[PDB]
Formats: structure tokens, C-alpha cells, sequence
């Protein structure tokens, strides 16, 4: 299995998954490094953020549990494609990156926090991470390129 990549047993059905332990991805297909990727995060802060004020909100006042909700509902709407990356990152996320539908470029290693970092070359072109913790706060990572 690529980098990260593990079985487990689903523990309602008994079915086999992946997750992978860099991204925080789970899914149930059997999962299929370059110099740069490009990646759209949302960011979720509380107020253990590194800077728990955002242009969503002066002082952020969520906690980290209450943050990890947030999020985890983010990644059910999107991956129940009620709603899309682009949308709920221009609306919801803690970055102002949202202005620009999460995308923050192309980048390489040694420029980002390195949880980012790691959930962002752990990712094949078109996947979404699991909630990544950093200390700006939890993010969805999508790859797009």
C-alpha cells in the first residue's frame, strides 16, 4: 500500500477499510512522491489556535472538540457531495485563503507546517485528507495537482 496506507476492520460491519495515518483519509476501495503539489485546505481554528482570530471572526471562541465536529461535518457533506470543497472553504474556513477557494498553490517540502505538509504529499492528485491538526487549527486538505 502507498506511503501511510493500512487495513483495518470496520467495526459496524466488519468490512475491510484503508486509512491512511498521514492524511487521515478512511475509504473502503484498496488505496490505487513529487518535487511539488498543489493543494485547497479549509481551516476550522478553536481557541487553542496559534492565532485564534480569523476574517470569519474576531475572537474565535470554539473549542478543539467543538472544532473537530465542524469539521468532520464538512468532510460528510463533501464526500456525500451535497456540497463541494470550493464552496464550503469559501464560506467556513478559519484561512483567508477562503478568498481564494482554499487553494493556496503549488508548493514544496519545507514551506508548510509539517503535519500539512506530510497530509499534502501523502495525497494522490483529486484526494481529500481526513482532519489534519496543526497548530493554525484542523484542516481538509485537497490535492488538486
Amino acid at each position: 500500500l502507498p506511503p501511510g496506507w493500512e487495513k483495518a476492520m470496520s467495526r459496524s460491519s466488519g468490512r475491510v477499510y484503508y486509512f491512511n495515518h498521514i492524511t487521515n483519509a478512511s475509504q473502503w476501495e484498496r488505496p490505487s512522491e513529487p518535487a511539488r503539489v498543489r493543494c485547497s485546505h479549509l481551516l476550522v481554528k478553536h481557541s487553542q489556535s496559534r492565532r485564534p482570530s480569523s476574517w470569519r471572526q474576531e475572537k474565535i471562541t470554539r473549542t478543539k472538540e467543538e472544532a473537530l465536529e465542524l469539521i468532520n461535518g464538512y468532510i460528510q457533506k463533501i464526500k456525500s457531495g451535497e456540497e463541494d470543497f470550493e464552496s464550503l472553504a469559501s464560506q467556513f474556513s478559519d484561512c483567508s485563503s477562503a478568498k481564494a477557494r482554499g487553494d493556496l498553490g503549488a508548493f514544496s517540502r519545507g514551506q508548510m507546517q509539517k503535519p500539512f505538509e506530510d497530509a499534502s504529499f501523502a495525497l494522490r492528485t483529486g484526494e481529500m485528507s481526513g482532519p489534519v491538526f496543526t497548530d493554525s487549527g484542523i484542516h481538509i486538505i485537497l490535492r488538486t495537482e
